[PDB]
């Protein structure tokens, strides 16, 4: 609702990040492109370019999100309006999750602060 | 409401998170016995305890919540019930958290497949 009409740019390497991402994004009316790259988020982002906010993957092989953000902050200063970068986080998350599991639990605790979730982490009762 | 009544275990180096998890705990109904320590909570998990659940923090100093997880797994098997063991993982995400501010991005996505999560994200428009 709030976030229709705009235009994301969506940057991971794994095509099926990128999918979910920018289909849930689409669903909220924002339009959305992608890109499987550092090097292409920057190719994309040049001195005129009229993107309204970026979820930009942390993990990514070559050049990973930090440096791409850090390179984007650069472009925009030498450029002279805040592009908005959000960080996706989910190849942290996913590497301390097995990290999790190997070691025998049986589980964790998405939004560690949450009542919900914390709530929601336990159905060994049921 | 379904925790109601159960007994868990939570276990972490830093106050101010058991006091969180606690209290969150409290409210569902849970009644709650905390530990400050990987130690304290192999001591309070002996032969037999009648603990329902455990929220183990996974990094604290001396014994981190991975070790104490392996111990508490091999307690049991020395023991032969499976006590469910929940990770706390807000030191790891905290640090990335950091680590994304740090590069200039204006934040992190929390839970980074779920729809609502990436709406809440976004209020660099309103
Ligand atoms: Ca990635
Ligand atoms: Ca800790």
């Amino acid at each position: 609702s709030l976030l229709f009409g705009k235009k994301i740019l969506v940057v991971d390497d794994n095509v099926v990040n990128r999918r979910v991402a920018a289909g849930a994004l689409k669903n909220f009316g924002a339009d959305v492109k992608c890109a499987d790259s550092g090097k292409a988020a920057l190719e994309m982002l040049q001195f005129p370019h009229k993107f309204d906010a970026c979820f930009m993957d942390i993990q990514m092989p070559e050049m990973d999100g930090f440096e791409a953000t850090r390179r984007i902050r650069e472009m925009e200063r030498t450029a002279n309006f805040h592009l908005p970068i959000l960080a996706m986080t989910a190849d942290v998350i996913h590497a301390t999750y097995e990290e999790c599991l190997k070691c025998g639990m049986d589980g964790y605790v998405s939004k560690p602060f949450e009542e919900e979730n914390l709530y929601q982490a336990v159905a060994k009762f049921f």
